[PDB]
Order: structure tokens, then sequence, then C-alpha cells
């Protein structure tokens, strides 16, 4: 009954294991992002104990990329705005990124896919 647990209610499971959950807030149009494309995005990332994004916004899907973010982008279409929840396996894991991100944190990302080429 954390809020993130509540939000995860009825979200789309793109990964199969509930590790990457998605809510489309505005649909795009046309083709889905290609497996190695270079996307143009605006993103914000959130942790639950915080009231500000922990991180706020071109991107090649060679970059050392957040796994949840990569799988998320692959599900998106141009013009789309979606919110995602990444469980620890798809985010920062057991280690986290101390002291900013604790061990075993589910993070929330809002991503807007402006374009990809």
């Amino acid at each position: 009954q954390s809020l993130y647990e509540r939000l995860s209610q009825r979200m789309l499971d793109i990964s199969g294991d509930r590790g990457v959950l998605k809510d489309v807030i505005r649909e795009g149009a046309g083709d889905l992002v290609a497996p190695d494309a270079s996307v143009l995005v605006k993103y914000s990332g959130y942790l639950e104990h915080m009231d500000r994004p922990f991180d706020s916004n071109l991107m090649k899907l060679e970059d050392i990329t957040l796994w949840g973010m990569e799988l998320g982008l692959l599900s998106m279409r141009r013009g789309e705005l979606a919110r995602f929840l990444f469980k620890p396996n798809y985010a920062y894991g057991t280690l986290g990124c101390p002291p900013l991100i604790p061990p075993n944190t589910t993070v929330l990302f809002e991503i807007e896919l402006l374009d990809f080429l």
C-alpha cells in the first residue's frame, strides 16, 4: 500500500514479469521505436520519499541505458507521453545509487517521445 504499489494498479505490463509497467497518458501515432534507434525525449524520474524528480531532462538505445527506460522506449510511438514504473531489477537493483537511490527502489519515469531517427 505504498503509493507506487497503488499506482501500479491496472498499469500495462510490457515486460511480462510486472517489472516494467506502463500508463499511456497521451498517445503518439505511427511506428514504434526501432530496436537500436536514436530517440529524442523529455523525461523525469521520481522516487516516492521525494517531492522533486531525482532526474530531469538525443539518445541511442549503444548508451549505458536504464533497462526499464530502454524497454519502455521500445513500446512507444512518436508524440507519445507515458508514465512507467520500474522495479529494482529493471532500474538500480540491490545496490541503488547511494545516498540518492536506496537499495531495492521502484522508480517512476515519465517519458515523452518527441521523435526518433
